[PDB]
RNA sequence: AUCG
């Protein structure tokens, strides 16, 4: 308890308990993409975009899910490059079968 | 950008 604490380790497992998420790997994947203060960064940006209530997710029909939100952060945030928030949860956990040719 |  000095400056912030933001551990990477537990700034993952911080994020992952106050958005409730469901699939804790990506919200800690945010934390390792972007860096360990620039995911608390978003928790402050969180509140923000709570007073504002402002969230579209990959669906839209959903509406401000709580994780969501946080989602929303990667798009809202102001200094990170888009190619990062596509690799982070964009990606989800899209794997290859040899793209084509599966060779089974 | 949270529909497995």
């Amino acid at each position: 308890g000095a400056m912030a604490e933001d551990s990477q380790e537990k700034v993952a497992d911080e994020i992952s308990f106050r958005l409730q998420e469901p699939k804790k790997d990506l919200i800690a994947r945010v934390v390792r993409i972007i860096g360990n203060k620039k995911a608390i960064e978003l928790l402050m940006e969180t509140a923000e975009v709570e007073q504002n209530g402002g969230l579209f997710i990959m669906n839209g029909s959903r509406r401000r899910t709580p994780g969501g939100v946080f989602l929303n952060l990667l798009k809202n945030t102001p200094s990170i490059s888009e190619e990062q928030i596509k690799d982070i949860f964009y990606i989800e956990n899209q794997k290859e079968y040899e793209n084509k040719k599966a060779a089974r």
